[PDB]
């Protein structure tokens, strides 16, 4: 009977970095997708495997959703097969997805005034992350001529780096907000609905 808690995603106070990143589970509910499609807040909505006007018919075995703020020109990272920092370090899809990426500017809730609150991304790796892969360590990064080993200094970085949105002002690097939505379909008893 309950509607799914959708509303927990999309309308939170502050969204998470695009490293560490948060995750819900979503369960034992009616998922409604309808309110979802003709919301007219929604600048990309892309759907994987499934067709948006066709989620108030399925029945999925568990549902997953992730959201992050990135700028509106990393957005076009967030879908399968792509390549770049944002794919590469810090959130990656399965080349096999069945799910959905919705995406919104954000400049009016957030970026609204002078200074900034802390958004942060990964710069440099060691190798790609594997799909859904978290990593939220901030050791030192080797990037030279012997190691480091400690401090940082020549040829070795601090992993993270802030994103650089424009000072309430640009186009392109602007704030979006995403949530992605994972679909499950495991042969075991289906808890979300349409
Ligand atoms: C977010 O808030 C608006 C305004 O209260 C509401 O219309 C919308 O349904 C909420 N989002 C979801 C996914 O329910």
């Amino acid at each position: 009977t309950n509607l799914c808690p959708f509303g927990e995603v999309f309308n939170a106070t502050r969204f998470a970095s695009v490293y560490a990143w948060n995750r819900k589970r979503i369960s034992n509910c009616v998922a409604d997708y309808s309110v979802l499609y003709n919301s007219a807040s929604f600048s990309t909505f892309k759907c994987y495997g499934v067709s948006p006007t066709k989620l108030n018919d399925l029945c999925f075995t568990n549902v997953y959703a992730d959201s992050f703020v990135i700028r509106g020109d990393w957005v076009r990272q967030i879908a399968p097969g792509q390549t770049g920092k944002i794919a590469d370090y810090n959130y990656k899809l399965p080349d096999d997805f069945t799910g959905c990426v919705i995406a919104w500017n954000s400049n009016n809730l957030d970026s609204k005034v002078g200074g900034n609150y802390n958004y942060l991304y990964r710069l440099f790796r060691k190798s790609n992350l594997k799909p859904f892969e978290r990593d939220i360590s901030t050791e030192i990064y080797q990037a030279g001529s012997t190691p480091c080993n400690g401090v940082e200094g020549f040829n070795c970085y601090f992993p993270l780096q802030s994103y650089g949105f424009q000072p309430t002002n640009g186009v392109g690097y602007q704030p979006y907000r995403v949530v992605v939505l994972s679909f499950e379909l495991l042969h075991a008893p289906a808890t979300v609905c349409g």
